[PDB]
């Protein structure tokens, strides 16, 4: 059976979220030195912004195929699923996500893109995966503060929610899902809130410090990863 | 009638908040070239952190004795009541109060001591006095944003309230009262929220930018103006 037909079969199984089939097909392809098929499928999935790519990687990771994730996917997938310390870099601004030092009253720490810090422990995060109802979600943990990224209940006039870091994940407001995207060189992700289905973004309003407040954005982001997606870089 | 007794009489009228009496006594003292008496009384009020000193200056100001406020009081009193553009300089840290650029939802812009900016239009404020029930309160207006200093409802774990700048004063959370203090050369003020009776302060936690969050502090401040009071300085 030709490579393009093997790609098609694998691709289709992921698109309909039959991940056990995807994983079994993938194990066979990898075992048979047809990793090119997997790599091309993942490439297509990202190009087409298929969220199911995340679940596919996760099930591979869980089901004895960490090697496939290592070898056939953008490095971001291993970093995410290995819970490595990473930086969340907003493509549009090249700023790393971080938390404020002091608390934002009752809200937990304020999340923002730092105008200047791209390297200190304060911009280090980990993704902690959880599986529920055929979907992978993430707690996004700030390692310096040991607090989780959340959207606040309240909205600005645009319907945007403020982003914070809080102690516990006791709500869908503190869970996130990813949608991969390709922009030129880079593999990026839209990061959506589980509760509100709004993309994590940085304000177009600069602070005098160069900081940009993070928001769950009430607007369309798809098709503009250079404006609204995130890069996951090793810390 | 000797000056010492005149001082005591004037002082007593202020401490009991009979401002009409205080003002009439003051006009007479000023007319009679005994402005030393007024100056001494003001000095005493400030040393004793008497909040009634603010009402006394305001009543002088309202009742045609702006000359007395100008001549007999720390310059900050004229700056406050003439609504000059001023900067709010936290004595402990030497940071000017300002607002963020982005608005933190319903809360308004975040109020903070700027780590670096001591001079730009964003650190310009004006006090807008209001009289209610024998007291003077102030709306504290950020000139650049046309927004008023407010304490938010929620608290951190200490019971401190975050400070914000908002569009309207439609609540006591956006009103403030002053208590003068002396520290060395500096006439300073504690700035208390009308609603919560908490003093405006800057966080001991520095932001990476060197900014410090402004809080309505749940704690004792009196006795420590070098830690918790503010300078009111003319904006250049």
């Amino acid at each position: 059976v030709p490579n393009d037909i093997l790609e098609e079969q694998l691709y289709n199984s992921i698109v309909v979220a039959d991940y056990d089939s995807a994983v079994e097909k993938s194990k066979h392809l990898y075992e048979e030195k047809k990793s090119e098929v997997i790599t091309n499928v993942v490439n297509k999935l990202i190009r087409n912004n298929k969220m199911n790519c995340m679940e596919y990687a996760y099930q591979l990771w869980l089901q004895g195929s960490k090697d496939i994730v290592r070898d056939c996917f953008p490095v971001e997938f291993r970093l995410i699923f290995a819970e490595n310390a990473i930086k969340l870099m907003y493509k549009r601004d090249g700023l790393a996500l971080t938390l404020s030092n002091d608390v934002h009253g009752n809200d937990g720490r304020l999340a923002f893109g730092d105008g200047k810090d791209k390297t200190s422990p304060k911009v280090s995060w980990k993704f902690i995966a959880l599986w529920e109802n055929n979907k992978v979600y993430f707690k996004i943990l700030n390692t310096e503060r040991n607090q989780y990224l959340v959207l606040g209940v309240g909205t600005n006039p645009n319907g945007d929610h403020m982003a914070f870091g809080v102690n516990s994940v006791d709500s869908f407001r503190a869970q996130w899902y990813l949608q991969p995207a390709k922009y030129d060189k880079d593999n990026l992700f839209y990061i959506y809130n589980r509760e509100y289905s709004k993309a994590l973004t940085l304000s177009r309003t600069l602070e005098t410090s160069g900081n940009r407040m993070a928001w769950g954005y009430n607007g369309r982001v798809i098709g503009s990863p250079e404006h609204y997606a995130w890069g996951v870089k090793a810390f």
